[PDB]
């Protein structure tokens, strides 16, 4: 039996600030094509890429969310702005992470300041990808810097298609501006890349997504979009950058968990790995009982599955097997690494449990 989607598309993600933008991923997501976390499918705003898989998972504890996801969306309102504990427990777990600064549309809309603020207050590295087209109630889309051209979401479709047009005239020198430092963002990637750089004075589409993508990864850098949900203008972009600069399960280090020995080891994102899973939320259910969310990091469970309970020192054994999407449930009979699903009536499993192979135990927490 062998593995459907290369672990390469999967993206677990948390998005943290949130209600309003988790819900506009549903339907974007859904028409393209609290739950602890819910499977999407994502090919690109003109589906420029193959399926990805992105599972969001709900976020407030934090620490073990943090392990749960592999990169984030941490958004920001654009009138008030920066939030501060959390950023700092995702530096120490080094989660490669994105920033959207949301409601645009509203009064004192700044998304400039918000970065400004991002670098100031939180210590970070922002970079910004786009720049806002107009604020509050003037805020009629975004340009994305990379291509240099402006987005218009329709407005009938509720921002399901658009057209790429010129920047107009009197943002050309600020985009400008700030390409410009996307471009040496970028530049600083690799030696190469700075080479050309400096001869040239410029890089192509291509490899100033790939070195973004690297520096987000690394976290060195935060990339910054922009836009408004209530507008249906924005999160269908915060989407293509999920895909294109937030890490899969095999861009984040290998899980550390410890042995029989007191010993710290890792489980490597491979599906020929021993299983190992951390047990992250149960929720009740009144027609199934419990759902027991996992979070898989190594090898493979099936339905049938003996599995050991670390923590416990049991072993359990796995029944049905779901995935939450936004209007339905999956019902499936296995979970790989890199993947999240539920796992219905587990005998004794509590939150932040390890579930594992019997002849490789590890806890994970």
């Amino acid at each position: 039996m062998a593995r459907k989607t290369p672990i390469e598309r999967y993206r677990n993600i948390g998005i943290c600030a949130k209600t309003t933008t988790t819900e506009r991923i549903l339907f974007y997501t859904g028409l393209s094509h609290t739950s602890a976390a819910t499977t999407t499918f994502w090919r690109g705003m003109e589906a420029q890429f193959q399926d990805h898989r992105v599972n969001i998972i709900d976020t407030p504890e934090v620490e073990r969310s943090l392990r749960v996801l592999d990169g984030a969306v941490v958004v920001f309102c654009g009138s008030s702005g920066v939030s501060e504990t959390v950023w700092r427990q995702a530096d120490k777990y080094h989660v490669p992470r994105m920033v959207f600064v949301n409601k645009m549309d509203r009064a004192g809309a700044d998304f400039l300041r918000v970065v400004d603020q991002i670098k100031n207050r939180l210590g970070a590295n922002p970079v910004p990808i786009q720049l806002n087209v107009g604020a509050e109630e003037d805020f009629k889309g975004v340009i994305d810097l990379i291509k240099m051209k402006m987005i218009n979401w329709n407005e009938a479709d509720q921002g399901m298609t658009f057209t790429y047009e010129e920047i107009p005239a009197d943002m050309i020198e600020l985009a400008e501006e700030w390409r410009n430092n996307l471009v040496e963002a970028a530049a600083e990637a690799s030696e190469e890349l700075m080479d050309k750089y400096l001869e040239e004075g410029e890089l192509t589409e291509a490899e100033i997504k790939q070195a973004l993508r690297a520096r987000t990864l690394n976290n060195e850098i935060v990339l910054a979009t922009c836009g408004s949900a209530f507008k249906n203008k924005g999160v269908q972009a915060v989407l293509d950058a999920v895909i294109e600069y937030l890490p899969s399960p095999i861009d984040v280090p290998a899980i550390k968990g410890i042995d029989e020995n007191d010993n710290e080891v890792e489980r490597h994102a491979d599906d020929n790995e021993p299983f190992s899973a951390l047990a992250f939320k149960i929720a009740t259910d009144p027609f199934v009982g419990t759902l027991t969310f996992i979070r898989v990091y190594s090898g493979v469970v099936n339905t049938g599955d003996a599995v050991y309970n670390s923590v416990k020192q049991k072993k359990e054994r796995f029944g049905r097997i779901v995935q939450m999407h936004a209007n339905k449930r999956e019902e499936i009979k296995e979970v790989r690494a890199g993947d999240i699903a539920a796992a219905i009536g587990l005998k004794d499993v509590t939150t932040g449990d390890t579930l594992c192979n019997s002849d490789h135990k590890v806890i994970l927490e």
